[PDB]
């Protein structure tokens, strides 16, 4: 029984994330819409492309169940939330109990759903959740 919710960090440009905002909002706003409500194969494939957060083919990317502890080690302001009902990450503890390993499979996309301001960095800058749904190939 895998954890469904899952935080990464990256620290990003201010310009990067800017076009990063965009990027998410336009999918969420065009492509997100026709996977959801046609299952669009179309649509999921372009979903990957894109590869927002820069996981597509990671078979070990670390994450964690605390955000909080996202922001104490490494100030991200960037971070990228994972919700996987369907536990489609093959999430591995590694025991930093909270550490947890994923593995993205070609046939699963992390769908972006919202992109929320959440509070500021020790460095003054703005800090951006994207939250994303993991979907299996329709």
């Amino acid at each position: 029984k895998p954890p469904t919710r899952l935080f990464r960090g990256l620290n990003l440009s201010e310009e990067f994330t800017k076009g990063l905002i965009d990027q998410a909002n336009a999918m969420i706003a065009n492509t997100t819409e026709r996977l959801f409500t046609d299952h669009s194969p179309e649509a999921f494939k372009q979903i990957k492309l894109n590869d927002l957060s820069k996981m597509s083919g990671r078979t070990n990317a670390s994450t964690t169940t605390e955000i909080k502890l996202v922001k104490e080690t490494w100030d991200s302001n960037v971070i990228f939330e994972m919700l996987d009902p369907d536990g489609l990450l093959h999430s591995k503890q590694v025991g930093t109990e909270s550490e947890f390993s994923v593995y993205l499979p070609e046939d699963v996309a992390l769908v972006p759903v919202k992109v929320t301001l959440d509070g500021k960095t020790q460095k003054g800058e703005n800090r951006y959740v994207f939250t994303f749904v993991a979907v299996k190939s329709p």
